[PDB]
C-alpha cells in the first residue's frame, strides 16, 4: 500500500549513445553527454602497428632541433596540436509565430584527464636515473606540461603568437600562422598579431606552439587551462569524478550551440619522456572526459524572417550584369521623398534630412 | 518535394535468334493511370532551419574527431524528462547473455 | 592487489555509483606531503542528495598511496612504499523504488521451458534486424515522418 | 496560444571599435573595450626584418652584464620596461549650467596573458638539455618572472 | 616603454585612482606558470564602489610580463621573454559635482 514514497530524482527516459538524442524530449528534458577526445600531439593513431609506428601514439614523435639561430625548422610530429571535436545535436523546434527559437544550451560539463597513473612505470628504456652504472629507474615523463580546454556553441576562436617568427613550420599537414595568411610571419606575430587569428576548424592540426585561445573580445566558448614551464618540472593531476563547472555565463547562459553542435577542444601535455639512445626528448599526453549538460533553451531569433526568406528570393533572381547605379560613379544623379504636404516652401531649391535621429529644413546652403 | 515516382520492369523473355542462340530477350512497355489528390500533412520541416543553415554557413567546415560514426568517442547520453522517486538499480533490464 | 595501478584508472563511466578522488604528482627526487587529520570528512552524497547505495548489499572501499621509492644504498634499485588508508564510512537507510523483477527469477525458468538457442544474429554487430519503431499515441499526419533530425543530412 | 519570453539580457547597442563611443550613450550605458598591450621589454618594434633586429621584438636583447662591483652598464635593451597606454573615451558633459558633471568610471576587467604556449618551443636554438654532446631541447625559457598591471 | 621594472614600481601612494597588481617569482633556473582564462573578470571598483574614474577622459591600462630567460645555445647569452596582456575593461557613467564653482583665487594656486 503506502510503502513511503522514495526520493524524487530526475526520471532518465532512455540512455545509450548520441541517437538517444533523436527521440524527441519535450522541453526541460536534458541530456547529458559524456565522450572525450584523445590527446593527438605528434604521431597519428594509423601506424597501428607497435613496430612501423613504434607506437608512439600519444606520444611527440621525436625532438627535431634546429640547425643553429638561422635555421629551425620543426617536424610534424615534433609537434603537439590542438586536439578536438564537434557533436552533433537534434534540431529544436520554432515559433516562427513570436519569432523565438530554442537551442542547445550547454550549462555545465565535467572533465578528467585520464591516466595520469600510466606515469608510474618506471621499467622500459628511459635515461636511467643512475647514467653511470646504467641502473636505477628509466626516468617518469617531466618537464613542461599544458592542459586547457574549452566548449563551445562554436567553434574555439584562437590566436597565434610564436616564439621565433622564423622557424620553419611546413606549409604542409599543419596550419601555421602562414597557412592562414598567406604570407610569411614577422616580429608581430611573435608577440600579438591581430591579424594571426584563426578558427580551430580542423583538428590535430593547429600545434598549441602557435595557437592560442584568442580572448576575442567576443565568445561563445568557455575555456581554460595552463602553463607549467621547466625541464624536470613535475608532472601533476586530478582524479576527479566529483566535480561539475559551469559553462554558464554572466546572465546565466552558458554555451548555445548554433549549427547543431557542441565543440569540444583541449590539450594534454604531461612533459617529456626520455630515450637512452640520446636526449630525444619526446613528449606525451593524456586523453580527456567531457560530461556535457545541456538544456533547451528559448531565444530570440537574431535575424528578421523577411530577410532570409526574401533576401533568397531576390538571390534567385538573373543576374545583372549592368550600368552602375551604386559605388562610386553612381548615374544616379539624385533623390528625394516625401510624404507629406507641408504648404509651399519659400526656395525651392531647398533641401532637406534627418540625421542621426531628427530632420531638419536643411540649412539655408549659405554657410 | 511535389513528386511522382513511377518504376517498373517487364521481362517476357527470351527472343531466340535463328542463326545461334543469341538468346537476346524482349520486353513490353508500361501504361500508368495515377488517381491523386490533395492531402492536409502537418509540416514535416521547421522553417528557420534555415537560420540554422545561416550558422551552418556562417560556421566553417570541421575536419575533426569522431563525435558520430563507428569509433564515436562518445561515451554515452541520457536523456531526463521527468522526476520518479528513487530506482533502485536505475540499470536492471533484459538479462541475456 | 590485482589490478596493477600503474594499468588501471577510476574510468569516468557515463554512470557512476561510487566516489573517487586521487592525484598524480610525477617526478624522480619529488618530496613525498600528507595530512595527518581527523578533523574533516567529505561527502558522498550525489548531485541529487544520494551518495552510493551498496547495491547488492555491499559497501566498496577501493584506494590507493603511492608515497614514492625507497632507494637501496646498494646500486639503484628504488622500490616504492605505500601507506595504509582508514575509512568511516557513515551511512542510512534509503528508500527507493524497487530494482529487483521476480518475474525474471520465476522466468529465468520460462527459458526452460525451451532451451537455449544458436540461431542467426539479433543483437550484435550484424543484428539481421534492419528496423525498429515503436509507435505509441496518434498525431496527425506530417509530409515527411522520417525527417533527418540532423542539420547536416540537408 | 503565446509567445515563450526568453531570458532578459543587456541589449547590445552597437559593437565594433573606438567609434561607437560616439554613440549618444545614454546615461545607463555601458561600455565594454577590449584591448591589449604588447610586452615592451628590451627590443622595440620598429627593426621588423628578423635579421636586422633578429626579432628579438618580445625580448630582451643581450644581457649586458657588468665588469665589477664599481662597473655595471645596463644596456638599454637588457632592460624590460613598464608597457602602458591611453584609451581615450569621449567628452560625456555638456550642460554646465550644473553643479553635476558625469564621468567615466571604471568597474571590472579581465584580463589575460596570452601565448604561454609559445612556450613549448623546445627546438629551436637555446642551450641543449644535453649541452655535452649538444643534444636534447634547446632548453625552454624559465627563470625569474614579474607579472604586474 | 620607457621607465624599467628594474627601477620603477608601484608607488602605494596617499590616495590613487589606479587598481594594480601583481607579483615576483624569483630564480634562475624557476619554471614559469600561467593562467589561461576566458572565464574570470576583476572589479576594480575601490571600497565605496567607485573603481577608478578617468578624469580626464582617459583611461590607463599599464602592466609588465616578464616570463623568464632564454638562454642561447652559445654562450650564457641570457636574454629575457615577455608575452601581451588582453583588457576587458568593464565602465559606466557616473555622476559628480562641479568643481569649478570654487572661485578664482579660493582654489587658483591654493
Ligand atoms: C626505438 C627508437 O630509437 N626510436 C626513436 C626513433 C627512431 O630513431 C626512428 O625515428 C623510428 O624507428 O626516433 C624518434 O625520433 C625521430 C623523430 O624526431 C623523427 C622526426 O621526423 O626523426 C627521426 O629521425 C629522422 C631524421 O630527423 C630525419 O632527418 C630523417 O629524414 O629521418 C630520420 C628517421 O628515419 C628521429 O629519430 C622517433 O620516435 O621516430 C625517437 C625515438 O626514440
Ligand atoms: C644569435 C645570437 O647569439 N645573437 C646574439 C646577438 C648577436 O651577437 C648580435 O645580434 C650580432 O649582431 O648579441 C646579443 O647581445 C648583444 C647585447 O648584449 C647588446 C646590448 O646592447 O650588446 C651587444 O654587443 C654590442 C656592444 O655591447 C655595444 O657596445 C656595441 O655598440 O654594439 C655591440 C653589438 O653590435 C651584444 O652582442 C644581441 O641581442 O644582439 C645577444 C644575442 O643572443
Amino acid at each position: 500500500k503506502a510503502c513511503p514514497r522514495p526520493a524524487p530524482v530526475p526520471k532518465l527516459l532512455i540512455k545509450g549513445g548520441m541517437e538517444v538524442l533523436d527521440l524527441v524530449t519535450g522541453p526541460d528534458s536534458v541530456t547529458e553527454i559524456e565522450a572525450f577526445l584523445n590527446p593527438r600531439m605528434g604521431q597519428p593513431p594509423t601506424p597501428e602497428s607497435l613496430t612501423e609506428g613504434g607506437q608512439y601514439y600519444g606520444w611527440s614523435r621525436g625532438i627535431n632541433l634546429a640547425t643553429s639561430d638561422t635555421e629551425d625548422s620543426p617536424g610534424n610530429n615534433t609537434l603537439p596540436t590542438w586536439s578536438m571535436a564537434k557533436l552533433q545535436l537534434p534540431m529544436l523546434n520554432e515559433d516562427l509565430t513570436c519569432d523565438t527559437l530554442q537551442m542547445w544550451e550547454a550549462v555545465s560539463v565535467k572533465t578528467e584527464v585520464v591516466g595520469s597513473g600510466s606515469l608510474l612505470d618506471v621499467h622500459g628504456f628511459n635515461k636511467p636515473t643512475d647514467t653511470v652504472n646504467t641502473k636505477g629507474i628509466s626516468t617518469p615523463v617531466e618537464g613542461s606540461q599544458y592542459h586547457v580546454f574549452a566548449v563551445g556553441g562554436e567553434p574555439l576562436d584562437l590566436q597565434g603568437l610564436v616564439t621565433d617568427a622564423r622557424t620553419k613550420y611546413k606549409e604542409e599537414g599543419v596550419v601555421t600562422i602562414k597557412t592562414i595568411t598567406k604570407k610569411d610571419m614577422v616580429n608581430k606575430d611573435q608577440v600579438l598579431n591581430p591579424i594571426s587569428k584563426a578558427k580551430l576548424d580542423k583538428d590535430g592540426m593547429y600545434p598549441v606552439e602557435i595557437w592560442h585561445p584568442d580572448p576575442a573580445k567576443n565568445e561563445n566558448t568557455r575555456y581554460f587551462g595552463n602553463y607549467t614551464g621547466g625541464t624536470t618540472t613535475p608532472p601533476v593531476l586530478q582524479f576527479t569524478n566529483t566535480l561539475t563547472t559551469v559553462l554558464l555565463d554572466e546572465n546565466g547562459v552558458g554555451p548555445l550551440c548554433k549549427g547543431e553542435g557542441l565543440y569540444l577542444s583541449c590539450v594534454d601535455i604531461m612533459g617529456w619522456r626520455v630515450t637512452r639512445n640520446y636526449d630525444v626528448h619526446h613528449w606525451r599526453g593524456l586523453p580527456r572526459y567531457f560530461k556535457i549538460t545541456l538544456r533547451k533553451r528559448w531565444v530570440k531569433n537574431p535575424y528578421p524572417m523577411a530577410s532570409l526568406i526574401s533576401s533568397l528570393f531576390n538571390n534567385m533572381l538573373p543576374q545583372v550584369q549592368g550600368q552602375p547605379m551604386e559605388g562610386e560613379n553612381t548615374q544616379v544623379e539624385e533623390v528625394r521623398v516625401y510624404d507629406g504636404t507641408e504648404p509651399v516652401p519659400g526656395d525651392p531649391d531647398m533641401t532637406r534630412y534627418v540625421d542621426r535621429f531628427g530632420k531638419t529644413k536643411t540649412v539655408f546652403p549659405g554657410n
